[PDB]
């Protein structure tokens, strides 16, 4: 899984990398771990479906390689969750965003 | 027994001590086990909200041992004192809660 | 020229050797000692309303103190600013008043008995 997640993340960042909003999109992907950890799952996705085409291009390749369509479904499933499948989804958020990072800070 | 962790501890073994001998035994020790996270993770309010919702009474059974276990007559009455709380005073049920928590996990890791 | 931490800090040292002077520096300390552990656990809003609740002087002017170490006038206005902030100032306003507070903390167990 791990993985996939990290094959899924570089083929998405390898893509971003190509485009005018790079800066933006590493700017988001280096910030959106420390938002999920500090501010919690909802709060980092609220802020992240909130400007510049870039920074929710980041959100929606996440959302993506966790199997959701987009940003907002992802936001969905977090606030419809019960508590212990929203932990689990903080978890693989966490995990999945870790690697978002990697990859931005390594290809931009 | 001298430590004040360490009467938790075997109060805590006590109540597991019977709850494996009933049913449901195994729906306990998945609540025990889950717990201490929840209280990590979610804080004490909404632990305390998630377990005291439950609709198996083997899953709620775990609360209201702890609870007993710190002096309450049960889950509902340690959740109000909870809410009562000052802050300070509701970190330190916090800390209780967590440290009992973790007892309870361990003792049903080893008995159930 | 200085560091914005070691800014914090000098101000900081400055504001406990003055607290130690004066008359309840014990309930100084006390809340010197206890704030980093509010911000990290409560979170900024809560540990600032703590603070501002406070009856005994002392305890309340570790927060005025702090908040005028980070440039505020008061902890009133540091509170106001931590209300309004979005996110991501909220967050970064957290980090700033946590590292003055250790600073407090820090000095305050080495200068106040």
């Amino acid at each position: 899984r791990s993985q996939v997640w990290a094959q899924k993340a570089y083929e998405k960042v390898r893509e971003a990398a190509k485009g005018e909003g790079r800066g933006e999109y590493r700017d988001m992907a280096l910030k959106l771990p420390v938002l999920v950890r500090q501010a919690g799952l909802s709060q980092a996705l609220a802020f992240v479906d909130s400007g510049k085409e870039a920074h929710k291009a980041l959100g929606n390749d996440l959302a993506q390689v966790l199997g959701y369509r987009d940003l907002r479904e992802l936001a969905e499933a977090a606030r419809e969750a019960e508590l212990l499948q929203y932990l689990r989804l903080t978890r693989e958020v966490l995990a999945a965003a870790e690697w978002f990072k990697r990859f931005a800070q390594a290809l931009i």
